[PDB]
């Protein structure tokens, strides 16, 4: 077919549509994917609301950083991988070339911005559609006989805490202490990878009685509701002594303040969930001395084949809804009301 | 048959239609008076009630109903051609019948129906929202057996209109060539099912809301997009950078219409077919493409609502309706004005 | 055909449906698989979804629709008597076929389907709101041949109960007799046409609109009075002061049920069809007339909702409708909600 | 067992003979039935001495219209009974669909004969073999821990005059009068039910001195031989009041002739026996007015249950000679030289 279906963001303020663009060609380098499942996620969402006074170019855009797919076409030189397999797609894209990207740390390429190198889904055509262009073959990982649907998610929500965790996993050993603030989406994996790759203690903090009940039940030793007595609630379970680490998939400044009165000394806050303007206040006597604190950015080429790995030997189990590619635009409505109990997935 | 009827009536500015009692007319010599079975509302309608009133000159009361269908109640004097019971389409725009426009069969264009005062039901004559109504003339009654008249009246405007301004240009819309569809409502809807039946064109069409442009597709659009700043890229994206043979516009919005003039193509055509009102096209040199001509089409001829309901009958036309009573009546306008009709309103008596 | 298909599933105690994408079920042995051509909807739905969280045990997620009318699409291993492409309506109370009041064709008075956890479609079963359904047995599809399925859609339920309900005492509604006809919506105006058509029994109608009384005369009901506390005056002045030999009431409040008592015939009979919370008829000594009977009849026995189809097909049942996409589905339970709805909404995927 | 006894008809004018052939096996919404009782009735001998041009049935034919049995195995998608419950056969096969079907008188089905649907040992295997196959789980009816032997003439020569009485119920009340014109095989269960379902007077009426005294065991009010006679003597025993009903389970031309001239204004006339040619001559004073008369067809499914139910109360005794399978084309010859006391009955 000369033309396919996409679900595009086509102007600001407006929801996504379900149009007809032109089937795109690989070029040389490039991998032509017939799409098998595209996830989506807040972070569409956020992108989205982004106001039109701070827009400057990008529309049309094809929704979708979360893609799996089959290959359909190589282009010219590719090697490395056989129509039909079955790839994620890897998102961060860098340049190949610099120190970070060399070392397999894409996702924190020191060149994208300048080069202009944007996600697909975020700047450069998204998954979700019938196909998609991947710039190059590093950035396909292939999946096996792992259902599509089921591995969509592990692109963004598994793979970003899968990230957030390892950047400090030397730390959550037997006898450490790993709290998880918001156990919904990226928390409710967090807690999952957390369990299968470390002897940490897990302790889930949310506001909802019902998802903390689930946390659980994926390896949660522990629940708390998050609020004002959160901070107590949680040095109680610890005793004196504080959470090792203490990742914050909500971002809210509350959540943020109640991680610096909880992490321990010489401990680590991460900051994964993002609300505009909330931040971590790192100065003597405002935070533990030697508690390191980050906002991480989804994750490592590596990282991803770990996080299939996992998926593969059953140790992350993510709930998804399906959606046909004409219920794209259904589906973010569905996101944005609540109404999507686990991870929106649109098979075309 | 009684001597008092039911009907919806416009009565004063500014206000809602409500249901009257009003005597029962009765067909003078050439006249013929209809038992009505459907009487299709139109946004139209609305647009003629949204009227100021600092433009007001006469006219009211004015029983509603511009697509009417019935049957045949009662001959006129000398009324030869139709008998009791035949089932017919009122044609809408009704003309002279004698001045050259009119002779030729392009009764929508004749040049003495406004000096005349000649107007056409429910825009000015009693409408077909009512028990039964008055046809001037044995010419303005198109037969349509034994078809649905829910399917058929909405056909008299929402099928007669598109149908006219695709037939002005249809020998350009041969094998290879594209026509554009902005506005997939009732009338780009049913233009587009025109489009497939009397033409090898293809269809790209474009809209609003993302449920429209399904839609589309489902009634032959072999690719639709959505309306806006981005409207006429997506188009050239998708015929190789050609441009549209034929931009037909049944917004009528000055958006819409700069997206024609951005898409159509050398010696193309637009038809600003919607009314939204101050905007028009701009054709001027280096401001549209050379030989592309742009006209205001108005509903339809007479020999055209012919071939609409033939097309109806032939099961190439299809329209989601909405059935009411003419009690209903105010109450379906008030559903059309904000916007929860599907397809188009048909009041059953 | 497709390994997924398009549904309308209640999945949450107190939220509203939604469409989810589901695999397309494919038919077991001695199982139908139909694709649905339309889908009814009706206030029994909303009773069930606006049931306590409380009362909740196992029936989520639940695809709605218990009025199913459909194309037979695959027949499951060693099914005969229908063959791919018969249109059929869903018989709605299921039940299992083998107790003393199943072989009597009474399968909505089955005695074990309960134990057994036999449900309706849409009501613990899968349900039609879906371009495809699966029906336990043949014995559940009952042949419609050409009849419009979104016609064929509401007389599944709203055309069965009433004729149950009337069915029951049909012997007594003999010439010369009355029966009360309360609540003129959806089923009791199909309920006034099917007295009309299979008695010769004088008829009269009771509700509060006053554009309800002027229907039910319009569908056959020779008499109307004003629902309230002066309706068994009212009917009482009607006969005499004979009484009603039947009364059937379905709006089923306290109210109406005790204007039933009031009008009802010595040895005659209430039938309580309509559901309100906590109404029920006082049937005691000198607070009924000696002999007259009271039930709360179910649904409809599966030849009478043959004999309903062949009276629809017959030209003698109609019920206004609306329809509805399957995206609309949840839209349309909403209109269904504010009584938005004359007649009855019907889903056409 | 690959292969099982069986008594065919195999050619016409032929008796039955023990064969063996294939063990049927259950096809999807089928039941395997291994048979413990199977009845004969003289129907049998009826279609036995068809000749050529009229038999319909097919060759070879196993024979047996009145079957008992356990389920031995279920069919594919066959819920409703268990391996070893004990079940009787519905006869009269219908189409399932039609309306006299979906009232449950699949007896009056009005498209078995045009979709060739004929029941067990009259068109379709019967039940005189080790084993039976049951078209549908709605022709079985459980009998519990009844005796087998005692349920099988429950199927046919219980169920008819069921069938018979049941039509015209509603007039046998206190002060009405039931003739029963042959009291053997099936009369002999008429009387029984008319005492057990209603209040009505029972007349015996039988050429057989034998026949007569059981019938006063088991009920009748009274006895009169069958001849010329019989009419004045009924009607003496009645005043001249008449019948209220009268089932001829005779059927000869001279039995209807006797029951139209003792059936009383508005009563019934009941012709349940077959002898060929024998009619009714219904007609202005040729019978009395509203006499309705008519030829009843075996029985409903649910009046095959309450037969059963009568059955399990002690309200019904079936007199039978047992035989071996074996003995089964024995037995034929025993029964058409009417040596039979009661029912014989087929034990494999
Ligand atoms: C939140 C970002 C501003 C980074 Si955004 C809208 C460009 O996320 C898209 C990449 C997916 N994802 C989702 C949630 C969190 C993160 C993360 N903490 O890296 C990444
Ligand atoms: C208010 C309108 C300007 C649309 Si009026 C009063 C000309 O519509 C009545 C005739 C019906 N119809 C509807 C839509 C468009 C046209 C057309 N392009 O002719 C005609
Ligand atoms: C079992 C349910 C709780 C869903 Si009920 C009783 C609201 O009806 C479902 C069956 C449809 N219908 C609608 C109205 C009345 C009746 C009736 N009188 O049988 C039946
Ligand atoms: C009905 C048939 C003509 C095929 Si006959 C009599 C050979 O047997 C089949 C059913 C067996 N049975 C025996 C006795 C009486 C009756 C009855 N009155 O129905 C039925
Ligand atoms: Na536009
Ligand atoms: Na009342
Ligand atoms: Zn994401
Ligand atoms: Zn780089
Ligand atoms: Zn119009
Ligand atoms: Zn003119
Ligand atoms: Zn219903
Ligand atoms: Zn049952
Ligand atoms: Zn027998
Ligand atoms: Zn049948």
């Amino acid at each position: 077919g000369s033309h396919m279906k996409a679900v595009q963001y086509t102007e600001i303020g407006s929801e996504p549509v379900v149009v007809d663009i032109p089937t795109p060609t690989p070029g040389p380098g490039e991998i032509l994917l017939k799409v098998t499942a595209a996830g989506l996620c807040h972070s569409d969402i956020f992108v989205m609301d982004m106001p039109a006074a701070q827009y400057a170019y990008g529309l049309p855009l094809t929704l979708g950083h979360e893609g799996v797919g089959t290959v359909a076409e190589l282009g010219e030189g590719v090697t490395g991988f056989g129509v039909g397999d079955a790839v994620a797609v890897y998102g961060p894209w860098g340049c190949g070339a610099c120190h970070a990207c060399a070392r397999g740390r894409e996702n924190y390429c020191t060149r994208a911005a300048d080069l202009g190198i944007t996600p697909p889904g975020l700047g450069s055509p998204g998954s979700m559609a019938e196909y998609m262009i991947v710039d190059s073959a590093r950035h396909l990982v292939p999946i096996g006989d792992l259902d599509p649907v089921a591995a969509a998610p592990l692109t963004d929500a598994g793979l970003t805490p899968y990230h957030a965790i390892s950047r400090v996993l030397p730390l959550l050993g037997p006898g450490s202490t790993a709290v998880v603030i918001g156990v919904g989406g990226l928390g409710h994996v967090g807690i999952q990878i957390l369990r299968a790759v470390s002897a940490a203690r897990v302790i889930a903090v949310d506001l909802d009685d019902d998802r903390l009940a689930l946390a659980r039940e994926v390896g949660a030793d522990a629940a708390v509701k998050s609020g004002a007595g959160a901070a107590d609630a949680i040095r109680e379970l610890t005793g004196g002594q504080g959470a090792t680490a203490v990742f914050d998939f909500v971002g809210a400044q509350s959540t943020i303040d109640t991680a610096q009165q909880v992490v321990a000394v010489d401990g680590h806050i991460s900051v994964v969930g993002i609300h505009a303007g909330a931040h971590a206040k790192v100065g003597f006597f405002m935070i533990p001395f030697g508690a390191s604190v980050v906002t991480p950015y989804w994750g490592t080429r590596s990282e991803l084949m770990e996080v299939v790995a996992l998926a593969r030997a059953g140790r992350l189990d993510i709930h998804t809804e399906t959606f046909t590619l004409d219920e794209g635009p259904a589906a973010y409505r569905r996101l944005r009301e609540g109404s999507i109990r686990g991870r929106g997935v649109v098979v075309p």
